[PDB]
This record gives C-alpha cells, sequence and structure tokens, in this order.
C-alpha cells in the first residue's frame, strides 16, 4: 500500500508514534517519506546481505526474520514480511523498539540525513489529525 502523506500521519498517530520516545509525529512521516516513499511493500538489499523492509525500511541484520541473513537477530520476534503489509502495526511495533534501542532516530541513517535540524512539522501541516 502506497499511504498519501495525512493517510499516514493518522495512522502512526493511532499507533501511538506521535511524540514517542519524543519523536514528534512529523519526524516519523519525515523518515517514512525518505526510506519508502510512503509504500508499505518496499525492500532494498543492503551490502552487508541484510534487507530493509517496508514504510520505515527495518532491518533484517538485527530486526526482524527473513531466513537470509546470516548471524542476524530477530529482535522485534516477526517475520520481515509482517513489515510489507498495509496494516503498519507491525512496523510501528517493532519501530518504537528501535527508536528505544540508544541512538534514537539516528539509528534511521536517512532521518538523521534528511530530517534531523529540518522543518518536520511541514510534513504534518494541514493535516486532521
Ligand atoms: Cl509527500
Ligand atoms: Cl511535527
Ligand atoms: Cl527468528
Ligand atoms: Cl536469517
Ligand atoms: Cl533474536
Ligand atoms: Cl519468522
Ligand atoms: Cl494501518
Ligand atoms: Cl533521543
Ligand atoms: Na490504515
Ligand atoms: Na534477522
Ligand atoms: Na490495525
Ligand atoms: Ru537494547
Ligand atoms: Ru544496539
Amino acid at each position: 500500500k502506497v499511504f498519501g502523506r495525512c493517510e499516514l500521519a493518522a495512522a502512526m498517530k493511532r499507533h501511538g508514534l506521535d511524540n514517542y520516545r519524543g519523536y514528534s509525529l512529523g519526524n516519523w512521516v519525515c523518515a517514512a517519506k525518505f526510506e519508502s516513499n510512503f509504500n508499505t511493500q518496499a525492500t532494498n538489499r543492503n551490502t552487508d546481505g541484510s534487507t530493509d523492509y517496508g514504510i520505515l525500511q527495518i532491518n533484517s541484520r538485527w530486526w526482524c526474520n527473513d531466513g537470509r541473513t546470516p548471524g542476524s537477530r530477530n529482535l522485534c520476534n516477526i517475520p520481515c514480511s509482517a513489515l510489507l503489509s498495509s496494516d503498519i502495526t507491525a512496523s510501528v511495533n517493532c519501530a518504537k523498539k528501535i527508536v528505544s534501542d540508544g541512538n534514537g532516530m539516528n539509528a534511521w541513517v536517512a532521518w538523521r540525513n534528511r530530517c534531523k535540524g529540518t522543518d518536520v512539522q511541514a510534513w504534518i501541516r494541514g493535516c486532521r489529525l
């Protein structure tokens, strides 16, 4: 599913991501924009052989099981395919664990490079929330 901008903001808020660990909703929408262009089915292979899955491009090295990432963990206790669903619950619940791991949203390199320090509220501007 390809979410609209405000549609995704609303879904993220319903699932408790707004201000989670102090990160306002626009941070999460901005991250999803640059990770996946709001497409739940996005996948991308990393040089190390791991793969990133879903709207927030969550990586099989640590967070989900795909059966094809040697030596990896599955800290969210989910198949990576669950991160591709039109229902964002699994992605949100796993993102909550990731953002709590110590480095906040810097875990998403694209958030650090493209969202951090910017006017992230623009990503939710105009949305009925
Ligand atoms: Cl957009
Ligand atoms: Cl915001
Ligand atoms: Cl596993
Ligand atoms: Cl594996
Ligand atoms: Cl594990
Ligand atoms: Cl599994
Ligand atoms: Cl949803
Ligand atoms: Cl933080
Ligand atoms: Na939804
Ligand atoms: Na894994
Ligand atoms: Na749901
Ligand atoms: Ru930890
Ligand atoms: Ru860690």
